[PDB]
């Protein structure tokens, strides 16, 4: 990646910015947007494990509990080939899916959980808190047999960071998991800065829960696809940067509508698919 590309990546951005295209881009890949069954989120046995009645995952790419009882989560596998990375995509957990999340924790290897939302947004509740803490720092889960500590929280300005410990209480197999909760992302809206989301996804990266060598990232916010749309979609651009012999050549509405065959609705506002782009050509320069 030389000047060059950085001039191409900026001046474009600067082009769609002052010409306000963001919105006829956004319209055409909503528009777009491939379409897949959703039959088995849609079972009435599984209506109290959703969130949101228009936010269900595809079941082609549905992540299938171990269990046998019943299979079913509102989470999402997102591939992607050429980035070589896979990322889990799922709603805030509700108070009787907790133990679920974690059980797919578990069973997926995960290393990392990536959390955009705040508990409570509009006045009510849109994510359990499913993690411990200072006062009962040891949850223990409901008919998943696991147990849950927080071994430490950092709270900084936009986001805090803590290190958990998950145990199989069948094995005693015991697992270091690592949230990462950006705090200041409005439903709906943006991060509070390029800057501050950027320290963010390379604070993540650094950890090591984006690499093959453990399970996919587990990313949520409310429903699982605007804010978690967006965070995916600049990590995976920048992968196909640092990737590509042509840095530029990256399609911002090809990657997403790729992404959108996992999982609907990834990025819910024109200005988030700005922000994504804006991120994108930011974190080139690192
Ligand atoms: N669209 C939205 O804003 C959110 C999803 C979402 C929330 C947050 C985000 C997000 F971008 F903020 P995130 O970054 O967290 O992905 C994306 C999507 N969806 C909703 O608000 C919808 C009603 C609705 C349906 C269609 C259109 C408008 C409203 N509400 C529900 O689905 C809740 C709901 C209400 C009522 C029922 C029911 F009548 F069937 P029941 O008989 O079981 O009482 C089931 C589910
Ligand atoms: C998500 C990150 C997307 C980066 C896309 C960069 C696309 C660069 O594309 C180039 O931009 C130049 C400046 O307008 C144009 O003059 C060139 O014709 C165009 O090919």
């Amino acid at each position: 990646m030389h000047h060059h590309h950085h001039h191409e990546m900026e001046k474009e951005f600067e082009q769609i910015d002052k010409s306000g295209s963001w919105a006829a881009i956004y319209q055409d890949i909503r528009h777009e947007a491939s379409d897949f069954p959703c039959r088995v989120a849609k079972l009435p046995k599984n209506k109290n494990r959703n969130r949101y009645r228009d936010v269900s995952p595809f079941d082609h790419s549905r992540i299938k509990l171990h269990q046998e009882d019943n299979d079913y989560i509102n989470a999402s596998l997102i591939k992607m080939e050429e980035a070589q990375r896979s990322y889990i995509l799922t709603q805030g957990p509700l108070p009787n899916t907790c133990g679920h999340f974690w059980e797919m924790v578990w069973e997926q290897k995960s290393r990392g959980v990536v959390m955009l939302n705040r508990v409570m947004e509009k006045g009510s509740l849109k994510c359990a808190q499913y993690w411990p803490q200072k006062e009962e720092k040891e949850m223990i889960f409901e008919d998943t047999n696991l147990k849950l500590t927080l071994i430490s929280e950092d709270i900084k300005s936009y986001y805090t960071v803590r290190q958990l410990e998950l145990e199989n209480l069948t094995t005693q197999e015991t697992r270091e998991i690592l949230h990462f909760h950006y705090t200041t992302w409005p439903d709906f809206g943006v991060p509070e800065s390029p800057a501050s989301f950027l320290n963010f996804l390379f604070k993540v990266r650094e950890s090591g829960s984006l690499s093959p060598e453990h399970g996919p990232v587990v990313v949520h916010c409310s429903a699982g696809i605007g804010r978690s749309g967006t965070f995916c979609l600049a990590d995976t651009c920048l992968l196909l940067m640092d990737k590509r012999k042509d840095p530029s050549s990256v399609d911002i509405k090809k990657v997403l509508l790729e992404m959108r065959k996992f999982r609907m609705g990834l990025i819910q506002t024109a200005d988030q698919l700005r922000f994504s782009y804006l991120a994108v050509i930011e974190g080139a320069k690192f």
